[PDB]
């Protein structure tokens, strides 16, 4: 069922590798070879230079689930490889980098491509092939049950029963900027002509057909919706304030690496004066300390006050979630941070940072090449995170930093 494609500039050894791992043609599409301990299919993208590679990568982006991006290790990273990489930045689908005909000499060069760990291989006696296919197969679990066009922004609303999820959805769908369409679990619509899907609206409308006997199935259903979304809107009740179950689902969103917006509904019904909002914010920050990146919005599904602010926040959070940073700027940001604040020491050793690069999006993840990963303490990691945020934004999304040795 999962589909794999191999992509890269001509003459890097793609055909050799393809022929090795492919079995019989499903009659285009080939089944994986009998000896493999993985079950998947391959797609051929064969069939004028920059446009030729472009079309191959576009077939791959549209029809495959996981992409292998191949380069030639003996040539190193060429302008044409960098060109292919730039085309590939346009998908959210997983891309695994394979380095053919090889290793440690140019580690940064291959990491420069921005797809993370390079898997060395040889089409002769298949050395490295086990590690490469392992890396590819591990994405197989994250393949969507329900597939939408890449353009569509997928989000969900979560929160305890009666916080106003249904009311907010109905209020947001009634604005002049929205066009509702026309799976019966999701709701499709456009906002300023951009396509969006609200994940699992059926589960939000479950009541009205069914009595609530327990929350336990509703919560489990919410976690599935989170899994399918890029942006999660955590909705809190302004009247009754924060409660312990609010933490459970929001913590899950954070650990799942999702973009997050915090929404306070029923703001109309709150006993308010000049400082009630600011104190509510601080209370959210104190209860949800792992969500410092998430913006907080105050609105009323009832009076429609500030409803106009939700979609723009979902948009911004989604954008930041998907953002890919330029490497030279990234490195200047980190060198500037290290200048501001010297690195942690341990006996006589000092952390040294050689190079940093982004490795993935949704959420943005970075590797920093160091001295010794053990000298990179959690507090210093957070310091680096905040310097990256100051320079690039990243509001609405978590980010990941990993120290690695040469
Ligand atoms: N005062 C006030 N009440 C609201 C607001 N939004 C929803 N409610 C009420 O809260 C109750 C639960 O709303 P509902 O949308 O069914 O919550 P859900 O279970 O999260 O879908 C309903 O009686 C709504 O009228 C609001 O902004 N202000």
């Amino acid at each position: 069922k999962p589909v794999v494609a191999i992509v890269g500039r001509p003459n890097v050894g793609k055909s050799t590798i393809f022929n090795r791992i492919a079995g019989e043609r499903i009659s285009r599409i080939y089944s994986s070879a009998e000896w493999l301990n993985y079950d998947f299919n391959l797609i051929d993208t064969g069939g004028p230079f920059l446009a030729q590679i472009r079309q191959q990568a576009e077939i791959a982006m549209d029809e495959a689930d996981v992409i292998i991006f191949m380069v030639n290790g003996r040539e190193g990273v060429t302008a044409a490889d960098e060109e292919v990489a730039k085309i590939l930045y346009r998908t959210k689908k997983p891309v695994v980098l394979a380095v053919n005909k090889l290793m440690r000499a140019n580690i940064y060069d291959f990491y420069s491509l921005g797809f993370g760990e390079p898997y060395p291989i040889s089409g002769t006696h298949g050395l490295g092939l086990g590690d490469l296919l392992d890396a590819v197969a591990e994405h197989f679990k994250n393949i969507p049950e329900t597939k939408y066009n890449e353009e569509v922004i997928q989000f969900c609303l979560i929160g305890r029963p009666n916080v106003g999820k249904s009311s907010l959805v109905n209020a947001m769908l009634g604005e002049e900027r929205v066009i509702v369409s026309n799976d019966a679990v999701d709701t499709s619509f456009t906002y300023n002509q951009q396509e969006f899907v609200i994940v699992d609206t059926a589960g939000m409308r479950k009541k009205g057909k069914v009595y609530e006997t327990t929350e336990k199935y509703s919560v489990l259903r919410a976690l599935k919706a989170i899994d399918r979304s890029e942006v999660v809107a955590v909705v809190l009740d302004g009247e009754e304030g924060i409660i312990e179950q609010d933490k459970r689902i929001a913590g899950y969103a954070h650990e799942a690496g999702k973009a997050v917006v915090i929404v306070v509904n029923k703001w109309d019904a709150v006993d308010k004066d000049e400082s009630t909002m600011k104190e509510f914010e601080e209370n959210i920050r104190d209860h949800f300390q792992f969500l410092d990146y998430a913006p907080i919005l105050f609105m009323s599904a009832l009076t429609k006050k500030r409803i106009h602010t939700l979609m723009p926040a979902i948009i911004k959070a989604s954008e930041n979630h998907s953002l890919r940073v330029q490497t030279n700027v990234l490195n200047d940001v980190i060198m500037d941070a290290v200048a501001m604040n010297p690195t942690p020491t341990h006996n006589g050793s000092r952390l040294k940072i050689y190079y940093a690069t982004q490795v993935s999006v949704k959420p943005p993840s970075f590797v920093v090449f160091v001295n010794d990963p053990e000298l990179m303490h959690f507090s210093y990691e957070r310091f680096l995170e905040n310097r990256i945020r100051d320079a690039f934004g990243f509001e609405g999304t978590p980010i990941k930093i990993f120290a690695r040795a040469r």
